[PDB]
């Protein structure tokens, strides 16, 4: 329902904690220390399938971002292309409403 997403990411990184990176998102999904993991649809197939498969069995919901790694990186505040990010603490932001189970 016209989910902004931008305000939720900046509020989650300022109040809570956000772990940006393709390889770091797999390590957090392996042990099970993340609330919500967001993956970019324009990222690599092996990166998206490894994070989704490892997050499914551990018990962490995944949200497919409606855009690209360039827009996700520019939106978070980093000049590099972000393929995947692991949200450990939501805090004040309503990031769990975008794809945190229904």
């Amino acid at each position: 329902g016209s989910v902004d997403f931008a305000f939720e990411l900046r509020k989650a990184q300022d109040t809570g904690k956000i772990v940006m990176g393709a390889r770091k998102s797999i390590q957090y999904a392996k042990m099970g220390g993340a609330k919500l993991i967001i993956v970019a649809r324009n990222a690599r197939p092996d990166i998206k399938e490894d994070i989704e498969y490892y997050a499914r069995l551990s018990g962490i919901p995944v949200y497919e971002f409606e855009g690209t790694s360039v827009e996700l990186g520019t939106l978070l505040g980093r000049p590099h292309t972000v393929s995947a990010l692991a949200v450990v603490d939501p805090g004040e932001s309503r990031i769990l409403a975008l794809g945190g189970k229904e």
